[PDB]
């Protein structure tokens, strides 16, 4: 129960096309693997502290990153703080993910499968 900090309106991550939510892991590596070497997506995980994740298809291998939410902040591997998930995404969207993971060098290019209605 964070005391002092309040929240009037939180950013809706489920409004973006690159939003996946609580999809099926296997489904992620099944749809991503097929996608191109630039398909990224953001999924959520059943946890109090870590309730966010990011999966991007790069190097013929689907990588799954974990998000940490502490002190009303959102970041990964405590390498860089961001006002919120949105920021963290917009950051890599242009800056390669090498900074956090050398082995991984890419930037959110295209979204995931996408919500196909109809």
């Amino acid at each position: 129960g964070s005391s002092g900090s309040s929240g009037s309106r939180e950013i809706d991550y489920t409004a973006y096309p690159w939003f996946a939510g609580n999809m099926e892991r296997q489904q992620t590596d099944n749809l991503l693997k097929s996608h191109a070497s630039g398909t990224y997506l953001i999924r959520e995980r059943p946890a109090e502290a870590e309730r966010f994740a990011i999966s991007i298809k790069f190097n013929d291998e689907v990588k799954h990153i974990k998000v940490v939410e502490k002190d009303n902040w959102i970041h990964i591997t405590e390498a860089k703080k961001f006002d919120s998930l949105l920021e963290l995404v917009e950051y890599y969207q242009c800056h390669s993910l090498k900074e956090s993971f050398k082995q991984l060098d890419t930037t959110l290019k295209y979204p995931y499968s996408g919500p196909s209605s109809g």
